[PDB]
């Protein structure tokens, strides 16, 4: 029943779904053990680290005895003979995604399964995704289209509500500008400035906001650098 994992059944399965505006719930038999459930786990609380939002939920479907959740089980066509089944919702109970029963189980395919279906994002701390989908291949885009995603994202920035998020942001825009001016040598330069950071007498707190940086720099990333100026 996982930790993190509300446990749901016939009277309370739609009422509770529908409050949230995101749900991830696995069907599957009642007591599950094994690597496919050990990793729902494991996302259930990597869930709950990177959101409020998102409901985690598990249906147990049994038959011996009293066939508890057959019905609910049927009214959305899962495989009693193929657990786990996973179902994404976005505060519809009548209305799902399904992951397709060909992806394996991980952790890592649970995120993508999210990522790719909803607003919402599980990933690397100070990570913001509607920034991350502009900024593939930052480094090498032409100046004026560079300036013009630095316009784009300074709008984004102004309607930011979390006073964290809000500064996430403005470390995302900071490196867009500095590569913009410098180039791609920034990169190497903020990395050994943050690590060193990173490597002094900090709290806790300075820490986590020192690893956001790295994660939000990590974004800027190329495999290879494309762009060049003159002599």
């Amino acid at each position: 029943t996982c930790t993190g994992c509300v446990d749901l059944d016939e009277l309370s399965f739609e009422k509770t779904v529908e409050r949230f505006p995101y749900s991830v719930v696995k069907f599957d038999i009642a007591y599950p053990k094994g690597e496919k459930h050990e990793a729902f786990t494991a996302f259930s609380k990597s869930a709950h680290k990177a959101t409020k939002d998102l409901l985690i939920a598990t249906v147990g479907v049994k038959d011996y005895g009293e066939l508890e959740n057959k019905a609910l089980g049927d009214r959305y066509k899962v495989d009693d003979k193929n657990f786990p089944s996973i179902f994404l919702f976005k505060g519809n109970a009548d209305e799902y995604v399904q992951l397709p029963s060909h992806v394996d189980v991980t952790l890592d395919n649970l995120k993508a399964f999210v990522s790719a279906n909803t607003p919402l994002y599980i990933g690397r701390d100070g990570c913001i995704k509607e920034f991350n989908e502009v900024l593939k291949n930052y480094a090498n885009i032409p100046d004026a289209e560079q300036l013009k995603l630095i316009e784009k994202l300074q709008a984004k920035q102004e309607q930011l509500t979390d006073p964290e998020q809000q500064q996430n942001a403005r470390a995302y825009l900071i490196y867009m500008r500095k590569i913009h001016e410098v180039g791609y040598d920034f990169l190497e330069e903020e990395t050994k400035r943050l690590l060193r950071l990173k490597a002094g007498k900090v709290t806790e707190a300075k820490k986590e906001e020192l690893l956001r940086k790295l994660n939000i720099l990590e974004v800027f990333r190329v495999h290879k650098v494309t762009k060049t100026a003159p002599e």
